[PDB]
């Protein structure tokens, strides 16, 4: 009988680990739910799991939320702030917290549930983009059990050798038997158009295209492949593993999560449908199993599965982010930072497609950065990125 | 350092686990080989690996085999029969067992390393085809290690979870997570030729046909999946599976050499390349890695990867086999029997191509068994199923 903590638990991901909880409540139960202003999602999931605490984001909110878990009688007790989320991460009676509240929001709370060495069902990027030299040093120091969500690392885990399971990120993975990691990606929208073609592209060819994928943002970072790139900066850290021990693979059509080589050829590997519900399931029932309500794969019911290297010259975007990890946590930092504003800048029409590359080549260009050393030097780094970005979208007006 | 017996030393797997042993000496030794007359080979094998002991099968061989070895100094000691075999499978002294002598031949030496207790390199179909009831209860009796080398099996078995991995055969599926166990395989060449037209079917049609696969009767296993079948047969018998907990898909590349199907949706497998030395490395180096000297499978220089349902009109000899487990080791001794007899027919062309098909049926029908308890009720059913079945090629003369 586990106990967890939800940190974003209204979001996407927060409402696929309650559908898990709900089907699973045997095993499964909430103290803590933490959101971020939907009162709404809130009162209704409280009222349905009842965790002995609701967090949101401000006073103003609480004081609402308090009001309607007033009107229908929820106990739950309703808290405010950083604080409380950390608080919630750090609660002594849970056992994992799904930390799923995204952006530099969540370094605090990840790293509160880390620093009181808890099974953390890490769903979110920014955690290991931006605070992954402090954030596996804390974890190595408490012996907290990281169990990645994200498709692909989720597949990268499931694919690994136990011991290596068991210390996540001090598992060393060429002396247990690890070759390297295969990271995959479907390798964007643009990855049969002509290279002098990506410049013209615009913002309707590229937006929650089909085959396990949908989202504003990161369509444009499938097909700049910037969050293949970004997906190497969490690997490296959450496996131990060593530019040489990596590989990035374009497979088209996702089936395939991602696979993990071994010495004597094997390849290990992980598959299912693009639903969340499978990885959320997976990290939460580990070192056993449950179900989670996604449906069996039909591998008659498919396409035929192909692969390929990515073009370092059609996907700019994964260099960068494959050097910019060789740079240190400032240059990742202010990539992920940078990257959002020019993604942006795309999708409001004020840059071409092929400019978010060169511009977030730029700023980690146009900034002598020097390593971060807490969530603090990492916030910073992103806002003098985000100004050298917001900046640059300018001198193109 | 594990220290080995190899059983049928001079063969192909035999070869590749000395080439797997040779590359990682650090590792392994053999204290002993067995082989059958390949008294040629068997000199420079322990002329190159020594060990302490050599076993072929008759006196005649041995008398030759203790000369030249006595003329290079071999102070290796040579025996003969098979009680040697068995006794190099259950020396006191050794770790595991490459159990590769195939046929009637290897059912007691496998059993010996079996009641010993050994790490066994299950390197066999008939031991779990004919006597598999008896096996596996023997596995239960001295908890011995089966690690199947089987291209299929060792890529179900690296992809089933860990507590089923050392309780091989005891190990509840899904009481573990497991929902059911992908058995693959390429659909033999004969997969898209229309149904009225296997009848027509030659032996140079149908014989070491590319993309793994490379065997006179097997090749006749793959067009017909008798092949795919009889592993339908030793999976139930080493996961512990019921015919529900089993699936039969056509992967025609033979990519993948097999999966694993799970609660949340997750379908773990194993890919690689063709080549032996990948699953005989796995099972000898296991719980860890050693390399094996074979290539690191490029994703790229790669076919597409289809999957289909095998219709069971096309592969008859598959819809046999699984019916036949139902019935008893008696009905699937007979069935394996029958085969060769069979197969053979019509490679000889005594037959036609759908003949094996029907004549197997017959053989199973035209023969109320009775099931097996030893290493000679088995050897029996072999005999009078061989007879119902030379006898039948013969009614169409
Ligand atoms: O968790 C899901 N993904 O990372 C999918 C994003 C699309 P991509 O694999 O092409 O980057
Ligand atoms: O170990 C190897 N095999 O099983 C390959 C035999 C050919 P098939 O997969 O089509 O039965
Ligand atoms: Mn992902
Ligand atoms: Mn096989």
């Amino acid at each position: 009988m586990k106990q967890l903590t939800i940190l974003g638990s209204t979001g996407s991901i927060g409402c696929s680990t309650l559908d898990v909880v709900r089907h699973n409540p045997e095993h499964f139960r909430v103290v803590a739910l933490v959101a971020g202003k939907n009162v709404t999602r809130m009162v209704e999931q409280c009222l349905e799991f009842s965790p002995r605490y609701a967090v949101m984001d401000d006073e103003a909110s609480a004081k609402l939320l308090k009001t309607m878990l007033q009107q229908q009688g929820s106990r739950t007790e309703v808290l405010s702030g950083q604080q409380a989320a950390c608080d919630m991460a750090a609660l002594e009676d849970v056992d994992q917290v799904m930390a799923a509240i995204v952006g530099a929001a969540g370094l605090l709370p990840t790293l509160a549930a880390i620093r009181a060495g808890k099974t953390i069902l890490l769903a979110n990027k920014e955690s290991l983009v931006t605070c992954g030299r402090l954030f596996m040093d804390a974890v190595k120091q408490s012996k907290a059990q990281l169990l990645p969500v994200d498709s692909e690392h989720n597949a990268i885990f499931q694919s690994l050798p136990q011991p290596i399971q068991h210390n996540l990120g001090y598992a060393d993975l060429e002396q247990n038997g690890v070759v390297s990691i295969l990271l995959t990606g479907s390798g964007g929208p643009f990855r049969e158009t002509p290279l002098r073609d990506l410049a013209t592209m615009t913002p309707d060819q590229a937006c929650r295209h089909p085959n396990w994928s949908m989202g504003r943002k990161i369509s444009v970072d499938s097909a700049t492949m910037m969050n293949k790139g970004l997906e190497y900066i969490e690997a490296r850290w959450l496996f131990n593993a060593s530019a040489s021990q990596m590989e990035v693979l374009i497979h088209p059509q996702s089936v395939i999560h991602s696979m993990v080589r071994y010495q004597d050829g094997s390849v290990l590997a992980q598959l299912g449908e693009p639903d969340m519900r499978t990885p959320i399931a997976h990290t939460m029932a580990w070192p056993n199993r449950v179900n989670s309500g996604v449906k069996p794969l039909d591998f008659c019911k498919l396409s035929a599965l192909t692969f390929a290297a990515p073009d370092y010259d059609r996907y700019p975007c994964l260099k960068l982010a494959m050097e910019a990890f060789e740079q240190g946590q400032a240059a990742t930092t202010a990539l992920n930072a940078a990257n959002e504003i020019t993604v942006a800048a795309f999708l409001a029409q004020q840059i071409r497609f092929t400019d978010i590359a060169a511009l977030n080549l730029s700023v980690l260009e146009k900034m002598d950065m020097r390593e971060p050393q807490c969530v603090d030097d990492v916030l910073s780094v992103d806002a003098n990125a985000r100004e050298v970005a917001r900046k640059e979208v300018m001198r193109l007006a």
